[PDB]
C-alpha cells in the first residue's frame, strides 16, 4: 500500500525536466528540477517540513510552543502548510505591504499574521518577530537563514534526488541562492561524491552582494536576500552569475509558453544563468541541471 | 536516468493521503487521491493531454490545426499547457463575466481567448466555438464532454494508480461528477477486477441532475454541470449523494486548516460525501478513496 500518513510525507522527489525550446546557442543538456511539484508548489516546503522535524527530534517543541517566522516569501507558505498538518500554532509577521490575496492563502491553512510597518519593511518584521519571541517563551522561531536543517534536509533529499534521477551524470548544477540552503545542501553531497562538478549561484544583477556589491531592491522574489547567509557555504560555489530582472522575467515567460512550465521570476533568473553557462564550447555535452523553485500562478 | 522529455510526460501518477482529522464519526478508513499533484494543479491535466495525444495517433492534427474548446474551468488551464507544451496554438471560448486572474493565467501559457457577453454564460460561449469550428476548418475541438479519451485515461492512469497504491484493496470510491470521466474510468476498471467494489457519485444539492433534478446554479466549480454527460456511465455508480454549499465550503476549510490540504469547493463537496459514507456501520473497516480534483489556491 502507498498511502501517506499526512501531508508532510509527499514533500520534495519532485522531478527532472529537459529543456527542449529555452536553449538557444546551448552546447549542453539542460535539464529542470520542478520544485513546484512540492504540495504548495515551491521548494520551501522542504525546510518547513525539516526545520520542525529537527526541532520535534531536538525535544524543542513544548505542549505549548507557537511557531513563529517573519517570512514575506515562500516560506511562510510552507511553515502555514506543515503547522497546519501538525496541528501547531503558527504566527507569521510581514510587513503590511503584503498584499491580500497572500494574507488570504496563509489564513486558509490557519496561520495567525502579524502585520508590520509598511515603511519598515523586512527588518520590521524581524524586529517584531526578535521582540515577541524574547518576551514570550512559547515561541519557537525557526530562522530559515541560520537553521542547519536547512541545508540539511537539502543533502538529503534534493541532492540524492538530482543525484539518482542523473544516474550520477549532472556535471554542473545551477541555483539562485536566497537563503543558500538548495546550493550549499547539493553542493556537500554531489562536490564529495563527483569532485569534478561545479556550482553556480545565481543572484540579482539589482543586487549583487555575493559578487561582492551592494544590497538594492529587486523583483526577484526568493532570491537576493541582500546580506550573506550564514547558511550559505561560499566554498563550495564555483561561479556567480548576476541576472537582470528583465532577461529574468523574459525567460520565466518563454518558459510558460514555450515549455508549458509556469514558473516563477526567481526560476526565470536561474534559467537565464544556465543559458549562459550552457553556451560554453568547453561544456559540450555536458549536463546542467537547473533548479525550478516555484510555481508562476502565485505572481499573477 | 529519470528525467522526463516534456511536462506532458510528468501528468498523473498523483499520490494517496490518509485523513486524519476531517474524519468525524467515520468507521472506515478515508485516503485522499490529491489530483492537484498535476504540473497544472487539477485532475484536467490528464484529459488536456489524452484528448490531445488521442487526436495526434488518430491524425486528426494537421500542420495547420488550431486547438479550440469552450471553457470556463480547469479543462481550459490544462488545455492552455499541453498545448504550450506541444507548440500548438489554443483558443479558448468564455463568458466575458470570468476573472482577470483566470484570463492572465492562460494567457500566460499563450492562450487566446475569445471572450463571449456575460449574459449568455457558458451557451454563448459554447455558441461562439460552434460557430468558429462549423465556418474555419483549422479547429480542432476535443470536446471534454463527449470524448472517448477522457474516461479512457481515468481507465488507463488514475484507476491503475487506485488500484495500485491500495493493493487491491480500495472498496468504495467517491468522486464529484463534472463531465464523470473520473469515475466512470476508475469504476469501469475496478468494478471489474472487484465487482464487490462501489462507487458513489456526487453532485451539488443546488443543481441535483443526477438524482432526477433540475438544473440550478451553484458554486461548486467542476461538479454539477447541469445535464447527464455522455462520457459518464450511469450504470457503473451506485449512489448519488447531494451536498449543500455550505457543507462543501465548510470541508474545504477544514481540509486545509486539519489536514494541510488546501484544495478547492469540489473537493470539499466530494469529501462531505465520503465523511457520510464513511458513517455507515455498514462500511467498518472498509477503504474509502476519495478523489480531490484541484488546488485551493485558485479560488482566493
Ligand atoms: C529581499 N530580502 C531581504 O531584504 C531580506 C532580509 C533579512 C531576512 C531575514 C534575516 C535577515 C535579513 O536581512 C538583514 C541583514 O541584512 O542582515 S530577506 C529577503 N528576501 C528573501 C529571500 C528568501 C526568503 C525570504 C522570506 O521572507 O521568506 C526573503
Ligand atoms: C455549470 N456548467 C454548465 O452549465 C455547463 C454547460 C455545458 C458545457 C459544455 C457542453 C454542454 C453544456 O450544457 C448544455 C446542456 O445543458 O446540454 S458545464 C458547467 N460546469 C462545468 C463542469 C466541468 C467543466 C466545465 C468547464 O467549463 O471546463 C464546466
Ligand atoms: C527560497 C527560494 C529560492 C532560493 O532557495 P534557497 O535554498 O533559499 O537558496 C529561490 N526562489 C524562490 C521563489 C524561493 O522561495
Ligand atoms: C473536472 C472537475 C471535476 C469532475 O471531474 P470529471 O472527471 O469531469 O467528472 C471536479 N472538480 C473540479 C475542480 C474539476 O475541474
Amino acid at each position: 500500500m502507498s498511502i501517506a500518513e499526512d501531508i508532510t510525507q509527499l514533500i520534495g522527489r519532485t522531478p527532472l525536466v529537459r529543456l527542449r525550446r529555452v536553449t538557444d546557442g546551448a552546447v549542453a543538456d539542460i535539464v529542470a528540477k520542478l520544485e513546484f511539484f512540492n504540495p504548495a508548489n515551491s521548494v520551501k516546503d522542504r525546510i518547513g517540513v525539516a526545520m520542525l522535524q529537527a526541532a520535534e527530534q531536538a525535544g524543542l517543541i513544548k505542549p505549548d510552543t507557537i511557531i513563529l517566522e517573519p517570512t514575506s516569501g515562500n516560506t511562510g507558505i510552507a511553515l502555514a502548510m506543515v503547522c497546519a498538518a501538525r496541528g501547531y500554532r503558527c504566527v507569521l509577521t510581514m510587513p503590511e505591504t503584503m498584499s491580500l490575496e497572500r494574507r488570504m492563502l496563509l489564513r486558509a491553512y490557519g496561520a495567525e499574521l502579524i502585520l508590520t510597518p509598511g515603511a519598515d519593511g523586512m527588518s520590521g518584521a524581524i524586529a517584531k518577530a526578535e521582540e515577541l519571541a524574547k518576551t514570550d517563551q512559547r515561541y519557537f522561531v525557526p530562522q530559515q537563514f541560520e537553521n542547519p536543517a536547512n541545508p540539511a534536509i537539502h543533502r538529503v533529499t534534493t541532492a540524492e534526488e538530482v543525484w539518482r534521477d542523473t544516474d550520477g551524470k549532472v556535471d554542473i548544477v545551477v541555483a539562485g541562492v536566497g537563503t543558500g540552503g538548495t546550493i550549499t545542501g547539493v553542493a556537500q553531497v554531489i562536490k564529495e561524491r563527483k569532485p569534478s562538478a561545479r556550482f553556480v549561484a545565481v543572484e540579482p544583477a539589482a543586487s549583487p552582494v555575493l559578487s561582492g556589491g551592494q544590497k538594492g531592491p529587486h523583483p526577484i522574489q526568493g532570491i537576493g536576500a541582500g546580506f550573506v547567509p550564514p547558511v550559505l557555504d561560499q566554498d563550495l560555489v564555483d561561479e556567480i552569475i548576476t541576472v537582470g530582472n528583465e532577461d529574468a522575467l523574459n525567460v520565466a515567460r518563454r518558459l510558460a509558453r514555450e515549455e508549458g512550465l509556469l514558473v516563477g521570476i526567481s526560476s526565470g533568473a536561474a534559467t537565464v544563468a544556465a543559458l549562459q553557462v550552457a553556451r560554453r564550447p568547453e561544456n559540450a555535452g555536458k549536463l546542467i541541471v537547473v533548479v525550478l523553485p516555484d510555481f508562476g500562478e502565485r505572481y499573477l
